[PDB]
């Protein structure tokens, strides 16, 4: 049990906030591994920190393959204990599905970055540093492919308490593995991190609990496309502010981290919006997911409300750690009080694409999240965009396109489930 | 439709179209053979880096092909279904459109390019980037004539664009005509004016011959990534062979005209099983498809039969327009006595995958062509590594691609 019925009042939801703190543990957990992981790969070089810096950034386009055995695990899970049907073919066709995808970036994994890695802009010695750091991750994949499926398949069942207690010991044990270790130590830090939690996954088995491939690819497909396209759309957007210099690249990039720690608790809502919507859809409670997405995303844009607001009050004090050149804190803080207006529109784009994951409406966000990109954030902010000579421009369409979707395709949501009564 | 039929009424335009494309890119390399050496392989590139970028057309063919069959067959008016299919393909045309140009001289850079190659592709593919627009609303054009049974009218248009690319081509390789030499340029231009040409033909009998859009795209985004995929996935293929030397390299290569002189006749069926598959299932008429597509199955793998046979019977006769060393004529024969096994599988596999297409679950071919390139080619081919990678292929070729018939059996198996 975990549903809240239909339209019970209960105004207040509470239970969501008890399911989404965990996950936001466990995103803001994610940065200060790699945080501590900037300060020990810099203490030997900073041409070890490009490849690393490069390399995670290019992990990236490598872990969007692993969507599909995420949300082939987790939609399906979260809708079968929403049945009360028993959710164990899930668990073994999709960590067995994990590891099918997991062959193909097992050997020539190492060739995806290293290919890729000279046709930006790599050295031959910043390349020979990531193949040392990266030659001990490509090898134990199909354990990460393994690890993220366990991540979604607890999701599915409304404990984001147990990855959340593992990623605090799994941190301590990437922290601990690259410290002692420290390029190919920081890698290690990252394949022992996933066999351990892995093997603690393997003993909460032992006291915990083939037709259907398609529907756990066919679902996760968007996903591992939306990922991996995104990526490449995140890059045209960036590359609209690296003709303006290195100075507001670096203004853009000081604008990312203070994102980043201000996404997570969005994040952290999907993934519980994802669950929630799973488990009342599949118990066929449909006016109790409405009840309860809508009051997440009530709470969940005062929540980006207060955020985008001390986004907005706050520049010259949020980018004071990254404060050293004033043409940056210039451009990194006219950034913030633009995106601090679009703060409550992530709460209901998250939500809205989230909740659908959980329903099943997960090639939604693929259409959504692309389209509303390209025709939107792109174009306006590119062809129009040719006499401005501005970086507020495609910073202040980000802002403005961003409430399109998120609050202009509330739609698919307001309907799909309009023909689902 | 209880008896036996005329479906090669379907097909043979089809045959006809997908031939002669065949002879518009033979002559085309020969009138660029005209020229330097050079300009060949500005030319080979271009057209093996069009096949990776022709891959979005699938987006604006299938939503078109499909859905209009479907509504042909249930006498619904499918005309909301070419205005916004051409619509949307302009629009897939435009991120092409000044945003994929330069994707060449970025990817030529990353395979081993020359200086010069690069630049003989840019005054190349400069007429041809153009004029995207113009060959994609032909593309839906196809599609659309093929979906309402009419595959005769793109035929006449198809030999009509022939005319007009080898015409302009030769004219404009070294002009003719008083014209100066464009050199790769005209060649480019060959095909820039013959789409501009019978995309006014399709325009002009449109006078007198005849929103949803999100749904469209949920039918041809698995066929485009399928169309993208599965060259990425040949070229891992054919990376097995890349290690024994060019003489392996070339017999492979040369196995692949013999096969695509073979393999027009089951593309054409697979748009006639296309078109079939989804009259029938649009109007419900389900006795009659699957009927129908047994009786496609049944004549389509006797021609492949026969097809195969001849592969396997004269191998060294077929390759002498391409023999020169008889280390070359030796891995190639046994590569056409490997594949004219599987051809009668190829009959079944484009047939079926592609009657899918007619029902609307397109991400079927997707989900089997991919995990059965890797997990039955690739895989078993690495791990047993030139007939290694060659009778995998015909062995999973025909095998998987066969008994997959069953996933169609179930399909129409919960549908009665």
């Amino acid at each position: 049990i975990i549903v809240n019925p239909n339209e019970p009042y209960l105004s207040v939801i509470k239970k969501v906030v008890k399911l989404s703190i965990p996950i936001i543990v466990v995103n803001l957990l994610y940065t200060v591994e790699n945080m501590i992981s900037m300060i020990l790969v810099s203490s030997i070089s900073p041409s070890a920190v490009a490849a690393t810096g490069f390399s995670l950034s290019l992990l990236w386009f490598i872990y969007s393959l692993m969507a599909l055995s995420y949300s082939g695990t987790n939609i399906l899970i979260a809708q079968f204990v929403g049945a009360k049907k028993d959710p164990s073919p899930i668990l073994i066709n999709g960590l067995f599905l994990s590891f099918l995808i997991s062959l193909p970036l097992f050997f020539y994994g190492k060739d995806f970055v290293l290919f890729l890695m000279k046709v930006l802009g790599a050295s031959e010695t910043v390349r020979s540093l990531a193949k040392e750091y990266l030659t001990p991750i490509f090898w134990f994949i199909p354990i990460g492919f393994l690890t993220n499926t366990f991540y979604g398949a607890y999701n599915g069942a409304g404990d984001t308490k147990t990855p959340m207690k593992v990623a605090i010991i799994m941190n301590l044990t990437h922290i601990g593995t690259a410290y002692t270790l420290i390029v190919e130590g920081a890698g290690w830090g990252i394949a022992i991190s996933e066999i351990l939690a892995f093997f603690i996954y393997t003993f909460l088995l032992i006291f915990f609990k083939p037709k259907l491939l398609f529907k756990m690819v066919r679902l996760g497909t968007p996903t591992a496309l939306e990922r991996a396209i995104t990526t490449l759309s995140f890059n045209v957007f960036v590359g609209f502010l690296a003709k303006f210099g290195d100075k507001v690249l670096a203004a853009h990039q000081i604008g990312l981290r203070i994102e980043s720690i201000s996404f997570m608790i969005g994040f952290g809502v999907m993934i519980a919006s994802t669950t929630l919507a799973g488990q009342n859809y599949g118990a066929r409670n449909y006016r109790g997911m409405v009840h309860a997405v809508n009051t997440s995303a009530h709470f969940t844009a005062l929540v980006m409300s207060l955020t985008g607001l001390i986004l907005i009050l706050f520049p010259h004090y949020l980018v004071y750690p990254f404060s050293r050149d004033p043409e940056v804190i210039e451009w990194a803080s006219y950034y913030l009080q633009i995106v601090g207006i679009s703060q409550p529109a992530m709460a209901y784009a998250s939500i809205y694409s989230g909740a659908l994951k959980g329903m099943g409406k997960t090639h939604i966000p693929l259409f959504v999240n692309i389209s509303s990109f390209w025709l939107f954030r792109i174009i306006p902010s590119y062809f129009l965009l040719k006499v401005i000579h501005s970086p507020l421009v495609p910073w202040g369409f980000m802002t403005f396109e961003t409430a399109v979707r998120a609050l202009f395709y509330y739609t698919v949501f307001k309907k799909v489930v309009g023909k689902l009564l």
